């Protein structure tokens, strides 16, 4: 699979789980599915944080499909960008230490 | 910057340099520039190979702009995917050991 080229929207706001992760649900509104949900997690220095995605490589299976994404945000501020281009969405998360 | 959402084409075929790298030039034909050229390098097991991009984070500055990309392919077979979606291009490279 290649990365989805189209727009995503938040289907369920990012929320903390009980086992030290967060989960967010996104709806894929674009074309070219099945395709990989583009997900990048960066710290305050805009540097990528690796290995924090818990879900097996999240896919948008079809146009309008909803995908569950489980993440393990680092401590402090992280900026999670889902999608590509001008329609990419950013989620700011703060994890208290 | 976010990742470019649009189509790229090969402007200059991937070629070996003298100092143990390769260089390929791509033309960005899409919108939303300036944006980051999406580049992933995977091995035969389709696993990402990290730290092989020599160029500072390649950008497409504008629609129709041409970007120079210097890479350090791993030994053996690597598959370099530029772009996203159904218009993403794949380059197969073999590096003799």
């Amino acid at each position: 699979y290649t990365m989805c080229s189209g727009k995503f929207s938040i289907d369920k706001e990012m929320a903390e789980t009980q086992h030290g992760t967060t989960v967010v649900k996104v709806k894929y509104e674009g074309a070219g599915a099945p395709c990989k949900v583009p997900i990048e997690i960066r710290d305050v220095n805009k540097e990528k944080v690796v290995g924090r995605i818990i879900s097996s490589t999240p896919l948008a299976e079809n146009t309008n499909s909803v995908t569950n994404i489980e993440l393990e945000p680092p401590f402090g501020d992280s900026y999670i960008v889902i999608g590509v281009g001008n329609s990419a969405l950013t989620i700011h998360w703060f994890r208290k230490g």
